[PDB]
């Protein structure tokens, strides 16, 4: 079996993507943030807190004739940004893109964080990270990939995101069509439960690359591009006017600056970030302080490839025995 589905940014910024995907029967349609970077499917439900929902489309298992109660399972996650989100759990039929898991855990939200509520676009998570940090407990469950992936005609899904326009993410296929060139594969650390990475340097512009690993975990559900300050630094340096902001958070630079592209290598192959895709805009409305998508990735412990970075590729996540990461221009 494959899966095909398309995935369509929230706003003008490319903040995050959403994938619509069909949750019970009869179907309830929920727009997800598929994350390759945590391992929960949870949604805004019936269940959920209702001063707590704000515009989202809920999941009623009620409503549903294949959804059952997980019995005792209950799960809560805390995320890198301190958002949160917690409740309990139902299995159900899920299908992304005409791919159907049935058995699937759905975790339903009883409590989500303020940046859910404000989110109205958002209407849950669907974890594409390893199911060891699936945060259901007593008994732990598998993402939909870990659940679909015996009966995929290949164990791998593919991250295809747009800059500015829709992309796709695939599912048990490789679509030779949506890239130039070949695919660069790399290996990864599961150790912590991520796609977990090294590349093997960075360019700012038409300068020199520098040979220099970077451990980092490629990431869809992170808006940004988070590196040490190292090479942060000299990414901002490039661009007249930009300065770190202690006020706002991270590396702003004037609205009047034309950016600099940054390179991120993958074995001796290279990705280039163009530098528009850097550009967050004006840091409130009406401001001529524009947000870098380039920051530091200091005391977050870890570097993240998020959009910006993966937008500028074709990205295969190979879930074979020994998984690895791909990486392609596109
Ligand atoms: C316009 C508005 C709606 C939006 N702003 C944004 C930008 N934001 C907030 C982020 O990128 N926030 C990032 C974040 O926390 N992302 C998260 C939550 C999230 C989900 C959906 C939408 C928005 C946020 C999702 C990310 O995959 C992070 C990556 C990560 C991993 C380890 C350590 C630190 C970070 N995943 C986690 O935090 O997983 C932690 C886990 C805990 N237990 C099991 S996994 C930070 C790391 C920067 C997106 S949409």
């Amino acid at each position: 079996s494959t899966g095909s589905a398309t995935t369509t940014p929230i706003d003008s910024l490319d903040d995050a993507y959403i994938t619509p995907v069909q949750i019970g029967t009869p179907a309830q349609t929920l727009n997800l943030d598929f994350d390759t970077g945590s391992s929960d499917l949870w949604v805004f439900s019936s269940e959920t807190t209702a001063s707590e929902v704000d515009g989202q489309t809920i999941y009623t298992p009620s409503k549903s004739t294949t959804a059952k109660l997980l019995s005792g399972a209950t799960w809560s996650i805390s995320y890198g940004d301190g958002s949160s989100s917690s409740g309990d759990v139902y299995t159900d039929t899920v299908s992304v893109g005409g791919l159907t898991v049935t058995g699937q855990a759905v975790e339903s939200a009883k409590k989500v964080s303020s940046s859910f509520t404000e989110d109205s676009t958002i209407d849950g998570l669907l974890g594409l990270a390893f199911s060891t940090l699936n945060t259901v407990s007593p008994t732990q469950q598998k993402t939909f990939f870990d659940n679909a992936k015996a009966s995929l005609d290949s164990p791998v899904f593919t991250a295809d995101l747009g800059y500015h326009a829709p992309g796709t993410y695939n599912f048990g296929f490789i679509d030779t069509t949506a890239y130039t060139g070949s695919i660069t594969y790399t290996a990864v650390s599961t150790k912590q439960g991520f796609w977990e990475w090294t590349s093997t340097g960075y360019a700012v512009g038409s300068g020199t690359f520098k040979s220099t690993s970077i451990d980092g975990i490629a990431d869809t559900g992170t808006t940004l591009l988070y590196l040490p300050a190292t090479v942060v630094s000299a990414y901002w340096a490039q661009v007249s006017g930009a300065k770190s902001s202690s006020s706002v958070g991270g590396y702003v630079f004037p609205c009047s600056a034309t950016l600099p592209s940054f390179t991120f290598g993958v074995g001796s192959a290279r990705i280039v970030i163009p530098g528009d895709y850097i550009d967050f805009g004006p840091i409130s409305t009406g401001s001529s302080s524009c947000f870098g998508g380039i920051q530091s990735s200091a005391g977050i412990g870890i570097n993240i490839f998020g959009d910006v970075a993966l937008k500028a590729a074709f990205v295969v996540f190979n879930g074979a025995t020994t998984p690895t990461l791909g990486f392609a221009s596109k």
